[PDB]
């Protein structure tokens, strides 16, 4: 008999690039018993506790001129107060100087388990999608596992 | 109330598999249980369903010289035959003073009978044993 | 129904874990109820205000009824060189058999580096 838990595991869009597009559409994506991709925005179909996990990789051929700061985030819009509330959030400078140009690789990854309302949206964003790395799959997803 | 029915695995490297990563089950604290077989390096599925899968590696370098490290787990199936990548990790981690650069791979998926999940990485070379529970691969049936 | 433990860091010197099914916590450590499959897991995060060559571990060991032994382990390096922040979690995660009176242990070597949703330690009966 399979699970009834809430779980979900969407990955980028490969050819949007530019941007951070969430798919459950896509071979070994997956939304189940209740969870939704609405709006690039995972919805939580009932209370508990969550798993939520998310990885970024980003990429950059050489360092350029002005600094780089790369950021990761999962916020929460709960439906008794709908603005986003951080969960999660990291920060990386893949670069200390510029390249007076070997590539560079800045992966992000945020985990952890946290208590959840139903109608809950939960999102992951970042601030640079130029410099996200789309190069074969498995490398950007995002996810929920109900506990 | 009884022992559980749910296909399981938790394997684990061998230290002294050269220039392999290779995976083992006849270990201590290792373990494929409820049809899960361990076969060609590579663990099979014996139901349909939500699993979750992990990996972690630990690689470790005395000093840098340009390094990558990239850790992948990945998913034959029956029908399609074709080697589709399901997580993955690209790192660049750089007296020498030594690194450690440690990858967990994690999370759900819904998978079919007689897929083949492997894990796998670029550069054996840099793996570390220095204690147990380094180096693991398993999945866990919903 | 299943056994099952959720335990979090106490927010001095010491990773504490506080507070629950057939799952007691006795000296920082959680005690297996019955024989079975267990998936355990946990996380910790370690923070720096700039950086000694320092070297993170986190480690899951269990013990068993008479030995203690390494499940899940791994270790970091937060510096490259010797006053910017850095924040570095490690994760661990696995499915075990274990024997009823078994004891895990979720246990650091820097407590003083520890940065008290993301520093826990659980388990679960499959
Ligand atoms: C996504 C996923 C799939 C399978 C397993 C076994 C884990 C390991 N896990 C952890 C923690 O080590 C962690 C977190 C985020 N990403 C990677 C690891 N925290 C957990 C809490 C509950 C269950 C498994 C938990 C995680
Ligand atoms: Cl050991």
């Amino acid at each position: 008999t399979p699970s009834d838990k809430p779980v979900a595991h969407v990955v980028a869009n490969p050819q949007a690039e530019g941007q951070l597009q969430w798919l459950n559409r896509r071979a070994n994506a997956l939304l189940a018993n209740g969870v939704e991709l609405r709006d690039n925005q995972l919805v939580v179909p009932s209370e508990g506790l969550y798993l939520i996990y998310s990885q970024v990789l980003f990429k950059g051929q050489g360092c350029p001129s002005t600094h780089v700061l790369l950021t990761h985030t999962i916020s929460r819009i709960a439906v008794s107060y709908q603005t986003k509330v951080n969960l999660l959030s990291a920060i990386k400078s893949p670069c200390q100087r510029e390249t007076p140009a070997k590539p560079w690789y800045e992966p992000i990854y945020l985990g952890g388990v946290f208590q959840l309302e139903k109608g809950d949206r939960l999102s992951a964003e970042i601030n640079r999608p130029d410099y996200l790395d789309f190069a074969e799959s498995g490398q950007v997803y995002f996810g929920i596992i109900a506990l």
